[PDB]
DNA sequence: GCGGTTTTTTCGCGGGGGTCTGCGCGTTCGTGCGTTTTTGCGGTGCTTGTGCAAAAGAGCGGCCTCGGCACCGGG
């Protein structure tokens, strides 16, 4: 989370493959795919803070 | 100190392949969050106790004059 002027900018980022969760490979939260493209990070701002 | 022997140090060149290194993902162990069990200094209410105006009579002690006597000196 960050406050940029009257903005509240929170960039919640996802799972995504290469080095990402300390989770063991037997377990993956994503389905296999090398074809599979993932969301990585959106990136909101506000108003209200 | 001076002359001898001859080993193994220094000199250089070629080839091999184990070690270093670029690259990736994962994890395990370093670092912060939170807590357990206990030690310590903080204060109080109450206990137990302390230093800081004449008038008059009655009675008294000191004192003094005096009484009266015993005594020294002499024969």
């Amino acid at each position: 989370k960050n406050e940029e002027g009257d903005y509240m900018y929170i960039r919640l980022n996802f799972n995504s493959p290469g080095m990402g969760s300390s989770v063991k490979k037997t377990e993956l939260p994503y389905e296999d795919g090398d074809d599979k493209e993932f969301v990585r990070s959106l990136t909101f701002r506000s108003t209200n803070k």
